[PDB]
């Protein structure tokens, strides 16, 4: 069913509520038994959000392998994501850690520093040329290069140097810098132009490891933008672009992190962007 018709239908009869519970009762359920050891509770931003042990991020070391990270492996669409939480005061090293590991060229960040009043992930980047940052724990340096701000989201270029080896890559940052404290974006111009500039860069690509996404938790804004590109680009592969169903994407999503989209209002607001993403691809 042509997706912009049972748009309509869901709209009309105001059941985004009930859709969206259908899918957190169909949603898969696995172990994670690593993320509730307790050596790894200072590992964890909330509680009730881990990720399943069959598709976690491995650290490279011998000490303790865990982060809060995922695989979301996309078979079909031929694209991989790593979604994770916010960084923690002590977990950004671990996260530059698993960047370099993974071989990923960009990480997108859904999230301000600061929201509603409390932080939702740690100063993790430096914002300033002249002032690097040094991770000892991970033995990292992390060098700001350049900074393009814009109205809807900023990017910056990163120099990552594996202190060990004097190696360094080019890191691209992608912030999207304007989701509003509640609720989600009334229009999705400017969420889709921020994915078409992620799309550009390369960062999504099969030549780089996997991009990694995050916003506090690691499951919302960051479920919505794996959601809407993996849609827009079967749509572009299928010789029926109609038969693209979000609901069984989402589902096949969640076999690998649990919770991604948090509300009906994401739910809806995912479905707007892939059809109006759709209207600047049948024919742009
Ligand atoms: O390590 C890299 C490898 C390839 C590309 C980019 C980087 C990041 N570092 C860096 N220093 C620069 C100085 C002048 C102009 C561009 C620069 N990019």
């Amino acid at each position: 069913m042509e997706m912009e018709k049972e748009f309509e239908q869901i709209d009309k009869s105001g059941s985004w509520a009930a859709i969206y519970q259908d899918i957190r009762h169909e949603a898969s359920d696995f172990p994670s038994r690593v993320a509730k050891l307790p050596k790894n509770k200072n590992r964890n931003r909330y509680r009730d959000v881990s990720p399943f042990d069959h598709s976690r991020i491995k650290l490279h070391q011998e000490d303790n392998d865990y982060i809060n990270a995922s695989l979301i492996k996309m078979e079909e669409a031929q694209r991989s994501y790593i979604l994770t939480q916010g960084p923690l005061p002590n977990t950004v090293g671990h996260f530059w850690e698993m960047v370099w590991e993974q071989k990923s060229r960009g990480v997108v960040m859904l999230n301000r520093v600061m929201e509603k009043g409390s932080l939702k992930c740690a100063q993790y980047w430096p914002q300033k040329e002249e002032k690097e940052m040094i991770f000892e724990d991970t033995n990292l340096k992390l060098t700001l290069i350049s900074e393009d701000i814009k109205s809807y989201y900023t990017v910056r270029q990163l120099e990552l140097e594996n202190l060990t080896t004097q190696e360094t890559r080019e890191i691209l940052h992608f912030h999207y810098t304007t989701w509003p404290d509640f609720g989600v974006p009334e229009s999705p111009a400017s969420f889709l132009n921020f994915l078409f500039k992620v799309r550009e860069s390369g960062s999504l690509s099969p030549e780089h490891g996997p991009v990694v996404v995050h916003c506090s938790a690691g499951i919302g804004r960051s479920g919505t933008f794996c959601l809407a590109d993996t849609c827009l680009l079967l749509m572009d592969k299928r010789k029926d672009p109609s038969s693209v169903d979000i609901k069984k994407v989402l589902l096949e999503m969640r076999k690998f992190r649990m919770g991604l989209i948090q509300t009906a209002d994401q739910l809806r607001f995912s479905y707007l962007a892939v059809i109006e993403g759709a209207k600047f691809i049948m024919g742009d």
